[PDB]
């Protein structure tokens, strides 16, 4: 769990909706991380679903 971990910690950063949306995706998320995605390109991932931009 040190990748989805790292990956809440730098939503943090732009708020709970984004930590919210990461804890109820965790299987989406350490499945991407095992798929061999970088923790970088989950959180712009992850920002997009959001529509931070």
């Amino acid at each position: 769990m040190a990748g989805f971990l790292k990956v809440v910690q730098l939503l943090a950063k732009y708020g709970s909706k984004a930590v919210q949306w990461a804890w109820a995706n965790k299987g989406k998320i350490l499945d991407w991380l095992n798929a061999g995605q970088a923790i970088d390109w989950v959180v712009s991932k992850i920002k997009q679903i959001l529509g931070i931009k």
